[PDB]
């Protein structure tokens, strides 16, 4: 089997992309955000405390004739930013771009925090890094990829994201047609449960390559850029008047500014993300400071290739026993 999903931007700056998935029957379709830096397929749901939901589409058990409640379970996560969410689960019937599978585990919130209720565009999440970060307890579950994966014409999915327009997300094939050049695969570690790989290096505009390995995660479901403080003060350094500030939370520059490229190593290859792609506009409404998106992993604990990154190539996450990470030019 094979399934093909577009995702779209939620917002003019690309905070963040959602995909639709259809759960339950008759189906219930929620704009799910697809991350492969989590392993929780978690959603708004009829369960979640009134006032913590504010315009989104919500997951409706007692209407579906698949839903079954997995007793006893229940889920609690927090991501990077800070936010979390929590609830019981049920397994139904999900589909995405076709491609269906039974018995997955929908967990439905219970609580969520307050940047997901304010967040009216995203219905939930979708994770697919590895299942041994899923927080479903007592019986931990699998994702939606590591269930479908036996049935895949090929045990990988695929995620081209589009810069300011819609991408796709592909589940058991490889499409030639999407990329320019070849792919190059890279080592993954499953170490952490994430999508974890070596860079081996960077450019900042037509500079010279520097040859230098970076660990990192892709991450789909975090917007930005996160790497070493080094390298992103070199960065910021080629544009003129940007700055660090605490106040803000990260590097910020003149909305006047052209931005430089930045370029890192994959292998022997090399993906270019042109300089609009690291802006993500005005700090505020009307301001002339923007923000950067390119930002210090040096408080997180981990570098992260997000969106950023990303949307500058098509990417190949190969679940074979053996995982690797694929980037083509596109
Ligand atoms: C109409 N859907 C349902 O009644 C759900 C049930 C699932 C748990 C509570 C919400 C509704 N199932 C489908 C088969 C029968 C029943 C069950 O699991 O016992």
């Amino acid at each position: 089997s094979t399934g093909s999903a577009t995702t779209t931007p939620i917002d003019s700056l690309d905070d963040a992309y959602i995909t639709p998935v259809q759960i339950g029957t008759p189906a219930q379709t929620l704009n799910l955000d697809f991350d492969t830096g989590s392993s929780d397929l978690w959603v708004f749901s009829s369960e979640t405390t009134a006032s913590e939901v504010d315009g989104q589409t919500i997951y409706t058990p007692s209407k579906s004739t698949t839903a079954k409640l997995l007793s006893g379970a229940t889920w609690s996560i927090s991501y990077g930013d800070g936010s979390s969410s929590s609830g019981d689960v049920y397994t139904d019937t999900v589909s995405v771009g076709g491609l269906t599978v039974t018995g997955q585990a929908v967990e439905s919130a219970k609580k969520v925090s307050s940047s997901f209720t304010e967040d009216s565009t995203i219905d939930g999440l979708l994770g697919l890094a590895f299942s041994t970060l899923n927080t479903v307890s007592p019986t931990q579950q699998k994702t939606f990829f590591d269930n479908a994966k036996a049935s895949l014409d090929s045990p990988v999915f695929t995620a081209d994201l589009g810069y300011h327009a819609p991408g796709t997300y592909n589940f058991g094939f490889i499409d030639t047609t999407a990329y320019t050049g070849s792919i190059t695969y890279t080592a993954v570690s499953t170490k952490q449960g994430f999508w974890e790989w070596t860079s081996t290096g960077y450019a900042v505009g037509s500079g010279t390559f520097k040859s230098t390995s970076i660990d990192g995660i892709a991450d789909t479901g975090t917007t930005l850029l996160y790497l070493p403080a080094t390298v992103v003060s070199a960065y910021w350094a080629q544009v003129s008047g940007a700055k660090s500030s605490s106040s803000v939370g990260g590097y910020v520059f003149p909305c006047s500014a052209t931005l430089p490229s930045f370029t890192f190593g994959v292998g022997s290859a090399r993906i270019v993300i042109p300089g609009d792609y690291i802006d993500f506009g005005p700090i505020s409404t009307g301001s002339s400071s923007c923000f950067g998106g390119i930002q210090s992993s040096a408080g997180i604990g981990i570098n992260i290739f997000g969106d950023v990154a990303l949307k500058a190539a098509f990417v190949v996450f190969n679940g074979a026993t053996t995982p690797t990470l694929g980037f083509a030019s596109k």
